[PDB]
DNA sequence: GCGATCAGCG
DNA sequence: ACGCTGATCGCA
């Protein structure tokens, strides 16, 4: 029902200057993956290719890397690193119509073509789904089956480009995509296909030293216990802390007793088995996904990691990180953190540079709010964190160790997005009244802070959306809403998603700036991954003192706010040593 | 498959 | 009853 060439060899008129390009891989995970069809749409006509003709084709290999040749698509990431994975280079991607639809609206979810031709009322392409089917039935269809689809979808990318750009320029959002979100596509393509090498001996030895230490906690909780249970089960675990040793609930769950980290500390005063417990999930965690979830994935011949970015799915801008995710691998308690030392530089004479961001939200929530007293903390480089655990704890600077510290991170924050006066007396274990007269007077101190959470949360309820500072977007229609509790979840995430979309707007930025300062200075550096507000990187070892000078001050000069903004830099060995 | 839990980011 | 995530595991 769509006319189209089943091409056999590449032909001239398929080589056009600009494209809508189709090149389809099925798997999730798309590294090293198949590629398993090819579709072309121009000005010319329709075309598909079989990609074992196409890709050996030195006329549309070399028209895939040639970037004057212009090609709209849809998630190019995948695409790129799936033809680098058969060494090829894509270059020349001018649209993306996966960034254009989280852009213009992340909450649709869009995961494929149809879903994105939908917000245009374009149906004729089908889902995804609808093709290669869900779970163990998965299959690539018959090639006209296959080729239409493609072709169906090269073609929708084909119409779709320009009223795509239209409302993004609309919304303020067309250099956001162009210059900001498409340029980083192609930095994480490279970020990924290079990956991370690991020291498969020291994690396998690790495992191994962590199986010997599970088992001997695991005996004390059963000895404490006075018997045996799945203590890795919520109801087993319930029943012997809340019935057979008659400890109090203090939470519960839709499921039943809560047994979470936050309870089991609470009950440390009643039996010491809940200190066990704790222990007992800790170093699980680690040998369950940190060891073996990581031992699982690498590439066993090169011993190297690909995580996939994620970067049109979460609704402040930020990226993610799947399968490994790397961007939550341990480092708050020592034990955890010593996970790093299998994470090495991928080349003899290497080493790992990691550079971070300092209280990055709160600099930028002094920015946008303008508070004078937030503003002058920053231009004194003061350390919020520190002097808001003096305030807390009563003490000086001297005695405030990294656990007063984190804890009064998560108090800075918890003030500036809602948090209430009972969720604060519940992690400061205060009382509730002094919970709530240190908040009023937090914002005694901070009243910019104050009035741009009222202001934003009322900007919200005008306007429909929130927007960050490099004009990403994020509708709110439950800000509106007569329930009580639905309201106030999309009130406190007006008054979140600016700042964290603003700072997650920032460090894309500073990357895309750091490649071009890489390339402009020939230096072998490049980046390995991001974590949120921190840039980790490996390079030679002589270019290490270019580098201490060189990340911080584009880093630092990404964007330029009423405050200055602080990185700290770190260089070694492996990861661990990068702090 | 989902909810609880916990690892990271702020 | 601060916000944004992903992986693992048991299943009340
Ligand atoms: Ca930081």
């Amino acid at each position: 029902k769509m006319a189209f060439t089943l091409a056999d060899r590449v032909t001239e008129e398929m080589l056009a200057d600009k494209a809508a390009l189709v090149v389809e891989v099925v798997e999730e995970n798309y590294h090293d993956a198949p590629i398993v069809g090819i579709a072309v749409v121009n000005e010319h006509g329709r075309f598909f290719l079989r990609p074992e003709t196409a890709l050996a084709d030195p006329q549309f290999v070399a028209w895939l890397g040639d970037e004057t040749k212009k090609k709209s698509m849809f998630d190019s990431k995948r695409a790129a690193v799936a033809l680098k994975w058969k060494g090829i280079e894509l270059c020349g991607v001018s649209f993306d119509l996966l960034l254009a639809a989280y852009l213009l609206d992340p909450a649709q979810g869009v995961d494929d073509v149809a879903a994105a031709a939908k917000m245009k009322q374009y149906e004729a392409v089908r889902p995804d789904e609808a093709v290669y089917g869900k779970g163990a039935k998965r299959a690539v269809p018959d090639e006209p089956v296959l080729a239409e689809h493609l072709v169906r979808k090269a073609a929708a990318i084909w119409e779709l480009e320009r009223p795509f750009l239209d409302e993004l320029r609309r919304n303020e959002q067309d250099r956001l995509l162009v210059e900001l979100e498409q340029p980083l596509s192609s930095i994480l393509a490279e970020m990924e296909f290079a990956g991370v090498k690991v020291d498969t001996k020291r994690l396998e030895q690790m495992g191994k030293e962590l199986a010997e230490q599970l088992g001997t906690v695991e005996q004390r909780i059963y000895e404490l216990a006075g018997q045996e249970f799945n203590i890795n089960s919520p109801k087993q675990l319930g029943v012997i802390l809340f019935e057979k040793l008659q400890l109090p609930v203090l939470k519960k769950t839709k499921t039943g007793y809560s047994t979470s980290a936050d309870v089991l500390e609470k009950l440390a005063p009643y039996h010491e088995i809940v200190e066990n417990i704790l222990h007992y999930r800790q170093l699980g965690k680690l040998q369950s996904t940190y060891i073996e979830g990581l031992l699982k994935v690498v590439r066993p011949a090169t011993k190297k990691v690909h995580t996939i970015f994620n970067q049109a799915l979460t609704q402040t801008g930020r990226l993610s990180s799947t399968e490994p995710n790397l961007q939550n691998i341990p480092i708050r308690l020592e034990e955890g953190r010593k996970i790093r030392q299998a994470f090495v530089p991928s080349e003899s004479d290497w080493l790992i540079f990691a550079a971070d961001y300092s209280q990055i939200e709160l600099r930028v929530l002094a920015h946008i709010a303008e508070d004078d007293n937030l503003m002058e903390a920053f231009r004194r480089d003061l350390d919020i964190h520190t002097k808001t655990a003096m305030d807390i704890f009563q003490v000086s600077e001297d005695e405030v160790t990294p656990n007063m510290r984190r804890q009064a991170k998560a108090v800075n924050y918890g003030i500036v997005y809602g948090i209430s006066d009972y969720g604060l007396a519940q992690n400061l274990n205060i009382s509730r009244k002094e919970a709530a007269e240190f908040i009023e007077r937090y914002f005694e101190s901070f009243p910019g802070v104050k009035r741009y959470m009222e202001n934003i949360v009322q900007e919200a309820k005008q306007k429909g959306y929130v927007t960050t500072l490099l004009h990403r977007r994020r509708y709110l229609p439950d800000i509106t809403s007569r329930n009580f509790n639905v309201r106030s979840f999309a009130e406190r995430m007006a008054m979140n998603t600016p700042i964290q979309g603003s700072a997650a707007d920032i460090i894309k930025k500073a990357m895309i700036d750091l490649n071009a300062r890489l390339k402009e200075e020939r230096l072998q550096a490049h980046l390995l991954l991001q974590v949120h507000d921190e840039l980790i990187l490996e390079a030679p070892k002589e270019e290490m003192e270019r580098l201490c000078r060189l990340v911080p001050e584009v880093m630092e000069q990404a964007v330029t706010l009423r405050v200055p903004l602080k990185v700290d830099y770190h260089y070694g060995s492996t990861w661990y040593d990068a702090k």
